[PDB]
């Protein structure tokens, strides 16, 4: 396997681990980026963008991020709160009056973003194309009765979270998340990161290789059932799925784009001299809302306001208070404000680890062991 990119002598262990991930068919293509105070210092590429292995996974290759996108949604909300346009303990119904139905009139923003609001999936018969109709999806969520109580256990919302976060954002900011992301962050800072991908970018999107075997969920319950095991649990063709905005699942990016964005959260909220958020705003967004066994993801999880915190599983390295989010098949992006570092692993061969895919964990551990 030809590994290319930048990797200083200080991070030689990262290149070694990266090369080993490609051994014995562990990859199709992948990119790993590691940043110190917002500056990308490691950016390695290997393998192929296409299932035929005829096209290199290269500098402009975009990949679907799946739930790694949720870290971007969380940041966009965190900015609204930091700007004083929204408060984490504000009732969702205050900005989205229709949400008050079925007893949800007191659910707060931070409760929704930490998977407490009981809307992990639709339990009842649902058209599987509803997800392509933003208004119909939000209307169904607004009318839905929660599947479990606030402040009991989190029950990860794999798809619905993007509509909860996105609609709160839209009603407060005015723009969609993807539009604000592009206008306020990605265009000015030159980040190759998108929610809602125009057709002109589709030719550089990597093929995906679907998992060899299903992930091993925990005990069945109505939340995991609705979230993952219905005919309608997941979202028409590949181009429309790219074009629309699904802030829980359909972001597209390169690994350095995510490492730079999370790097700003690791470096006082500033990226290339531009303040995205205050330190106070970062601290408010990442504070633990609750911790314990998740009803949907088969893990003990400490949730911030949409960010996954690192303890107790340490899939983002050794710092307990680091944070980020991981994606279906193995991608991830994280920030460590304590050490000032950030990183992202973006690949197109999907594994069956819902979080903590060992390809990403080994790379992050090698990066930290190089510090």
């Amino acid at each position: 396997t030809d590994i290319t990119g930048v990797c200083p002598d200080r991070f030689a262990a990262v290149r070694e681990v990266f090369e080993q991930n490609f051994a014995d068919g562990g990859e199709l293509g992948a990119r790993f980026a590691f940043a110190i105070e917002g500056e990308v210092v490691v950016d390695l590429m290997g393998g192929f963008a296409d299932r035929k292995r005829q096209v290199p996974f290269g500098p402009d290759t975009l990949t679907a991020l799946f739930s790694t996108t949720k870290a971007v949604a969380a940041l966009l909300i965190a900015r609204l709160v930091d700007e004083g346009r929204l408060a984490y303990d504000q009732a969702v119904a205050d900005v989205w009056p229709e949400f008050a139905q079925a007893g949800k009139d007191a659910v707060t923003v931070e409760q929704a973003l930490s998977h407490q609001a009981g809307l992990s999936g639709f339990p009842d018969e649902t058209d599987p194309a509803i997800w392509f109709d933003w208004d119909a999806t939000c209307a169904k969520l607004a009318a839905m009765a929660p599947l479990f109580p606030i402040g009991s256990a989190s029950g990860y919302h794999p798809v619905t979270y993007g509509y909860l976060a996105g609609e709160i954002f839209r009603r407060v900011d005015g723009r969609t998340m993807g539009t604000a992301l592009r206008e306020d962050i990605c265009e000015p800072l030159g980040l190759d990161l998108w929610i809602g991908l125009p057709d002109s970018e589709h030719d550089r999107v990597a093929d995906l290789m679907r998992p060899t075997a299903m992930p091993q969920f925990g005990e069945i319950n109505p939340a995991v059932e609705a979230a993952f095991f219905k005919p309608w649990s997941s979202p028409k063709g590949a181009a429309e799925w790219r074009r629309v905005e699904i802030p829980s699942a359909n972001g597209h990016a390169t690994a350095p784009a995510l490492a730079r964005l999370m790097g700003a959260l690791a470096h006082g909220g500033t990226l290339d001299g531009r303040s995205l958020i205050t330190p106070a705003g970062i601290k408010a967004a990442t504070a633990e809302r609750l911790r314990g066994r998740d009803l949907v993801l088969p893990y003990e999880i400490s949730w911030g306001a949409g960010f996954m915190r690192n303890e107790p599983n340490f899939y983002y390295g050794p710092t307990a208070e680091a944070f980020g989010h991981s994606g279906w098949g193995g991608s991830c992006a994280f920030a460590d404000p304590t050490r000032g570092v950030s990183g992202a692993y973006v690949m197109n061969k999907q594994g069956n680890a819902l979080i903590g895919d060992p390809r990403s964990v080994r790379l992050i551990e090698a990066a930290y062991a190089s510090l």
